[PDB]
Parts: C-alpha cells; structure tokens; sequence
C-alpha cells in the first residue's frame, strides 16, 4: 500500500510491536513509522486488519495513513503526534493544567471511544500510555488494531495472558471477559489517570493484590483535581455489573455539561 | 542505583519492555537506555532481577550497567551495539558474508549460551532478533532481562499474550515447558537464521501450521551455505525428546572442531 520511500529524520521509540521512527509521506504528511521484525509479522497477516483499521476514521483517533504490505519489518505509517504520549504529558514539568483542559482530554478520548463504540470496535488496552498528544494539545487514542471486534456475545482469543490489570474489569482479571463494557471500565481509569496527572492506578499495590482488591470492592479514590461530578462520571465506569455501566455516548453527554 | 549523568542521542535496540536510546555514562561508556515504563512496574520489583542480571557477565552477553528505578519511569542502561540486531545485520549491506563469518557468529552466541547454562539461567526467547552486533562485528546475545534463573531444572511459567512459535520446541508449544533444551532448540533455529542469511523460519506457514509441521517431525531445511557438518549441529537442537538434545558445551565443542 504505502510507497516504501518517503522522508525520514529521527525516531520515536516503541508502542506494542517495535520501533517507531519519524518521516514525511507524500511531501505534506508528517508520519511516525512503526517497525516490526521479518520473523513474525507479515503482509499477509495484517492485510485483513489493515483494511479494517483504515475503516476507522475520526479526528480523535490517530490515523493509519498506510502500511508497507510487503515482507520485512512492516513499515506501518501513522499520524505523527508532536507531544508524544498522554502519560508523559500529564506529568509534564510545568504542570500548567486547569480542570477545563483536563476535561477536554477526557472529551477527546471519549469522542474517539464513542465512535469506536458505535462502529462496534473494542480497543482492548485503553490507558493514557496508549494515547498521544499533538502540537495543539489534542489527545487522540492510538495503539488500536489487534484491538478486537465483537460477534454473537463474546470470544476467547489468546488463552492465558498478562493484562494491564489496573485498567481491567474484574471479569477479565479472572476469566478474561472482554466486552463493549470492558473499554468503559478502562476509560474511567484513564479519566483517573488524567485528573491524577499521570499517577499510576492502584499504586502501593502489586498486580496480584490489585486483582484481589477490585473484586472485593476496591476502587480508585477521587483525584484532588477532580470535582465531585467528575468523580461520579469516572466511577460510573467501574460497576462490576457491566450492564449497569453507561455508554460512551452517555459518558460523552455527561462530560459536556459538568 | 544510577544517577542520571547521561546525555541523549537517538534510536536503538528493542525488547518486550520497549526500545532503548543512546547516551554516555560515567565518562566514556557508550550505553543504550531502555525504559521499563511509568509506574506500571515498581522500583522494588525490578531490584531483585536487576541484581540477578548484573551478576551475569560474559563478553558475548550484552551487559547491564545499572538501573535508574528512581520512582518516576524506571530506566535501564545496557551496552551500546553499533550495528544493531543480528537480524538487521544479516540482511543489510553486510549481506555479503562467507561461511567463516557465519560460523563465527554461531560460536559467539554459543559462548554466551554455554555460560548461561552453567549459571542455570535460561533465555526464554532466543532468536536473531534478540542478538546485537557491535562495531567490531562481535555478536552478543541480549534481551534476557525477564529470563529466569530457575533453581529447579524443570521450569513452569504463567504464559500468554503470544509465542515466538517458530523458535519453540513442541513441549514449549504444548504447555510452556521451558528448560535448557528449549534454548538449545531456539539456538539451533538461530543458526538456521545465520546460515540462510537472515530469513524467517517457516515464512509460508502460520504459527499453527508450524506447530503441526513440527508435530510431524519436520524441521527447517538445510540452507545452501551450510555444510552437511554445520547442518548436523543445528539439526541436533531440534530433537523433540528434550534429553536427546545436546548441551551448549557440546554444541560449542562441535562448532570449534573444524
């Protein structure tokens, strides 16, 4: 797909596969190049997923411009985000953050998650680490792709694994019950990450300890920067009964009038 | 611990935790700084494994210098390797090798592996992608960070996410039974990678067909740049019956004999 030759300057780092560099595609589009390894991925494996992900377009989703559908480290080309990942942004030196802009971030993410919701597309791993910020301060969700879809009512996929845990519903922390409502739980933790200015969820807990506590009733406390209403919103995402959880559509409305 | 008395440069090697970056340490030690991430993994956790890794040392093992687990993002500095990973090395400008350079590389890796074996430390992910090459052309094995210094000879794990199936023996393919002989198998495949000049194992297969292929007792074909003798040593690594697969000391003695 992507004409393998384009401008290239430095690199960025890593997300879910390998090294992501930087360059200019079509002499007008700034891009980040996601590299794999010619010993795992292939032009025949992701062709399906590539087309499907390109079906995902929204100003709040980091866009996949194209992929080098050939063989060797797959040179996938995405939207260059000048300010890096949200996690590093929140902790930014000069913490000049007002609740006004803090909420805007939750809004940018919610809009993106809202359209993914509508499009019936699960993110699987929603967290501030998987969100990028561009030169304008706009937060857009990325690291989606191998992120699941849905079918009759659920699935299984890779049996046995290590999930992020903190951003996961008690359902998944035990028998990996991923659903439309799984991303909802993680979105609340993300909101928490936002109002926490980068604070890692469940700090002072281990993964095994965090897992046991969520089931018993343990939840995230209100961050000093969040208002009572903002805490209500993020907390609606954590009902152990997935059915009682709101949609990104509702989550979007409530956020718009806080 | 390590006070950040480093500078900054550019892109570098990767690992399942992430990529690394360039800098100089305590005068003139070229280092590649890897991130473990923010909060996710805590200072206390890595401390043990850090002590354990720094106790490892062989000129054919990429050395860990220190840990910068200073609350915020945990960093690790390993020795910088100018030519990058062996996989990239095998395909790039250096492509024009000779059997002499191919066997030398297998020896470098077998020297580092024999050493790990004597220290009961297993490398659960040996592949060409995990080896790095310095400016002298020396090949060193890396990314054995998460690897386990298993006290007991039989090893059990947690497992999930995905598996580098193309370098795994059937008992790892079936229930993650890693041991010394699991590395031997993976090393044997690495040899096939060296000799086929950086080609991916079973590229027309899928992770599932590869498992079926191995289940039939079939392995990786003799590459045109390997003698019947060189093929005999790598082929031994894939015996199926774990106890019929040679030790790294024997493999190294085989390699030397020529």
């Amino acid at each position: 797909i992507d004409p393998k030759d384009l401008t290239f300057l430095k690199e960025l780092g890593t997300g879910q596969f390998g090294v992501v560099k930087y360059g200019k595609w079509r002499g007008q589009y700034d891009v980040a190049i996601k590299m794999i390894k010619e010993g795992s991925m292939s032009e025949d494996e992701f062709i399906e997923e590539a087309k499907v992900m390109m079906n995902l377009s929204h100003e709040k989703l980091v866009q996949l411009y194209g992929v080098c559908t050939k063989q060797r480290p797959i040179f996938i080309i995405t939207e260059y985000m000048a300010n890096g990942c949200l996690l590093n942004y929140l902790r930014e030196m000069r913490h000049r953050f007002q609740t006004q802009q803090l909420l805007e971030m939750c809004k940018d993410v919610c809009e993106a998650m809202e359209y993914l919701e509508s499009k019936q597309f699960l993110h699987r791993d929603l967290a501030a680490r998987n969100c990028l910020v561009n030169d304008q301060g706009v937060v857009k969700v990325s690291d989606f792709g191998l992120s699941r879809y849905v079918l009759d009512d659920e699935y299984t996929s890779s049996v046995g694994s290590k999930f992020p845990v903190r951003w996961s519903p008690p359902e998944v922390l035990m028998y990996s019950k991923f659903s439309s409502k799984s991303d909802i739980w993680a979105f609340g933790v993300l909101m928490w990450e936002i109002y926490s200015l980068g604070k890692m969820p469940y700090e002072r807990f281990t993964n095994s300890e965090t897992a046991e506590h969520i089931a018993q009733g343990l939840r995230l406390y209100r961050p000093h920067l969040a208002s009572e209403k903002v805490y209500t919103i993020m907390y609606s995402c954590w009902h152990e009964k997935a059915d009682e959880r709101p949609t990104f559509k509702i989550l979007l409305s409530n956020i718009l009038d806080v």
